[PDB]
């Protein structure tokens, strides 16, 4: 029904690519992309539970949290050392979840020509598997 | 040593004014000011504990969290429906705490001429008392 | 709605004086008074929660708990190293609570002539309290 | 030590149980040892405290174990609002002692068919049986 | 039901205690009822499960209560890796029954001085004494 | 480092097949196999944590737990309605774990001729598993 507290690798179902903080960069504005599996810290996301049912995601060691500065269609998911966006992670199929912020679903954008693309908010076309680290 | 989980009114020691979400406005960018005591929801802050020792503050009913878009000297504390800034709430004297974001201490700005002023980050001149609601 | 577990300074709203174990004396029969703010151990009260909603208060380091040997109108609140009274801490206004024992509300008595006076129980809410996290 | 829970508390030396005399909820009611009944006045809720101490309260009656005068010879009673912080220390596997203010509880068997209140000594072990 | 904790488990009808025969940690070791010792092979850790069931494990020996064949007459044993999910239901205040697969545990008193393994019946109550 | 309490689909890395209670049969002696992903109840394993670090697995709704009647090399993993084996679930790589009973690692056996084969214990880590939250 819900994702329990723990640390996970987060794999997009449609592309088999993993949620990835670009270059493990801890600076604000660093895009959260989907990338080939590495299992490194910038692909390990700590899931923090909140009493209202929402979730927050933070990278191990880097300590940059999933953050969206402007919650509107097309807004980009980034990593931020101090700011975080409260997310709604809802089950769609057994073992497959959607992630949304402010009612807008996360859309996985596969890399193009070797350059990763930030996850964006759509106006569920992207599902995610939460694999325990 | 630390502020435990709970809902609090947060009174600035130096001015006896309370942390207040301006006009109870739930929109992003709404300033967090200090204001005369009302005890209404925009002055009731839920303190959420995190395993790393940080804290996050959310208004009751309004559900806007304490959020700082740019963590630099002079940056303003606002309320945001979906975003939140992880804070460090440290004891200074018995019953008196400092609040900081990204290592920068919160500075209480008393209202001027009837207009509230947003709490800002200084480069501890502002202490806070956490009163259980 | 309720006071969560923690350690608090407890200030009387009507007088801005703090719940205070007189002279920090750990002996039985030591009055719990209201006194000027100090922030010392005899003004730090550990709030212990009970499953029925009641609360118990104990001073930090001194380890003397709020205690009422005779729960009747006029009875005095003291500190006791081994005995304690289960209290009902009820919200009256946002951020302002009343304290009662056996259904009798705590009454704050301000000092007279530089001498503190014990909190007492009023007959069957003239005193309210602010719980300030230590 | 004894974990949080509700127990029947039987004295080892007598096989008699901690008993709030007559299920009387008023202050001053003696805490005695009595033949087993299993009723509410023999069901003691053990509450844990972070300093390691314990407090006991009867089920439904809501009278807690209380010692007004914590000196040798003082009597254990039940009180609807007041309670005494106790130390319940393991002596043998499955057998515990109870003390208030460093003074051990002493189980007093009935004299002439009438119950006698537990007293503090300046000798009595207890088995905590989960209700 | 029985809360989580470590207990000595005494059969009411015999006053004998649940006992891992000879403290033997190997599979197939009988779970018997035996005279009180208080040793590790009589200390049972009660683990709670969200469905209401319970599992028992001996302290230090780490052998859990296990029933290979859950049918009338099946024997209760200790096993280092396998365990049987049990239902421990209150019958009277302070007295519990134990069952596996809907079949009650039956305490078997020693025959000729030798312990007899607990068996499942198609009659035995237990007191959980906190260690 | 460890698998937290929850309900998981458990996929074998080397074959991308999922731990599967054959035919969802709740009877004792029913093999635990690896099978094509379905997401059904017989592929949903509740992970119960134990204070010593061990773990137990139980199918949702069917209520049959992972069980090894004979813990030896070659012994088969089954589902059992009332008996269960305490397991050691150890991290090998990030996101990839091994499962073992009595110190013997679980070995995934892929189906042959459209017939599933039971997970077995290898002699004293050829099989790894991904725990996917349901
Ligand atoms: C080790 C490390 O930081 N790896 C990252 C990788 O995970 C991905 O984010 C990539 C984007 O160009 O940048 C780096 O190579
Ligand atoms: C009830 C309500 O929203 N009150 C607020 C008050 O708390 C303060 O924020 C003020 C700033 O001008 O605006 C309103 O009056
Ligand atoms: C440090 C200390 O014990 N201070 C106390 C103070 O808190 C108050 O109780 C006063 C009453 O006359 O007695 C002392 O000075
Ligand atoms: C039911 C009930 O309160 N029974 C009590 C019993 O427990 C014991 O206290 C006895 C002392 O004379 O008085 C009554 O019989
Ligand atoms: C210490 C120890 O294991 N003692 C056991 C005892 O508990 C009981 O199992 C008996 C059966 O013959 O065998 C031994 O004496
Ligand atoms: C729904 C159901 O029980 N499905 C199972 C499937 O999961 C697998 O175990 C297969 C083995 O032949 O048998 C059945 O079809």
């Amino acid at each position: 029904m819900s994702i329990p507290a723990g640390t996970y690798l987060i794999r997009n179902v449609e592309s088999n690519l993993y949620l990835d903080l670009r270059g493990s960069n801890p600076a604000p504005g660093t895009d959260a992309i989907v990338w080939g599996r590495t299992g490194n810290n910038n692909q390990r996301w700590i899931v923090t539970t909140h009493s209202d049912g929402t979730r927050t995601l933070e990278t191990v060691g880097i300590n940059s949290s999933a953050f969206i500065a402007t919650i509107q269609p097309g807004g980009r998911v980034t990593g931020h050392p101090n700011n975080e966006t409260r997310l709604t992670i809802t089950n769609v199929n057994p073992g497959e979840y959607s992630i949304s912020a402010g009612g807008l679903l996360w859309l996985a954008n596969t890399p193009v020509g070797g350059t990763g693309e930030a996850v964006t908010l759509q106006a569920a076309q992207s599902l995610w598997v939460f694999e325990a680290v």
